[PDB]
């Protein structure tokens, strides 16, 4: 993990099994989210399939990104990789806890909830936009499911964060209903949660990825 070696992002990429039970999870839960009667009913702060709606899906694995790298280009990318921790979690295996489902206009997507060993491969050099404040490093973590037309993936963190944020003042609200596995919340401007009953567990492998 020397500079010139650097891939394109590090992160955690889920096993074909729970990448599988993850994609389905999600998909069941934009249906069903779809068909909810409080969703229905705020269709015009969101604009349907919301199945078709995320269809821009990356080709392969679900992942959880740590440090975006640009091959050694973007900054920090060199400082992140010569952690000894990053060295030494290359390859190796790690369990994520996915504790709730969102939806926004722009992204549906997973919140990972990292453990302290996990948070170890968290950068601690992120940039620290107003929407982060407050919340401790890592409530970024995520997985993308899905993006709307135009999104950039990028802009899933932006969205958990904006999330996350209300949730922390007090506006998550009461909870609009019950989907498959969890407790539907309703946040306003298009943008839902599925609080899980039970937090999904998923398996992955700490890699680089080189497309
Ligand atoms: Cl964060």
């Amino acid at each position: 993990l020397e500079k010139d070696f650097l891939p394109l992002y590090f992160g955690w990429f889920l096993t074909k099994k729970s990448s599988e039970t993850l994609r389905k999870a999600g998909q069941v839960f934009l249906e069903e989210l779809g068909n909810h009667k409080a969703f229905k009913k705020e269709l015009r702060h969101f604009i349907l399939e919301l199945v078709s709606y995320f269809g821009k899906r990356p080709p392969g694995v679900l992942h959880c990104t740590t440090k975006f790298c640009d091959y050694g280009k973007a900054a920090g990318a060199e400082e992140y990789a010569q952690q000894e921790v990053v060295k030494r979690s290359y390859g190796k295996a790690f369990k994520l806890s996915i504790s709730a489902l969102f939806v926004t206009p722009k992204t549906a997507g997973a919140q990972v909830v990292l453990t302290d060993q996990e948070l170890q491969l968290w950068p601690s050099d992120l940039d620290k936009p107003s929407a982060s404040e407050g919340l401790p490093p890592g409530s970024r973590a995520h997985v993308t499911l899905g993006c709307a037309a135009d999104v950039q993936p990028v802009q899933t963190d932006l969205d958990l964060l904006d999330i996350l944020q209300q949730v922390k003042g007090g506006s998550q609200g009461e909870a609009v209903g019950e989907l498959p596995r969890g407790k539907l919340y309703s946040l306003g401007k298009g943008r839902w949660m599925l609080s899980l009953t039970k937090k999904m567990e998923v398996k992955a492998i700490f890699t680089g990825y080189y497309g």
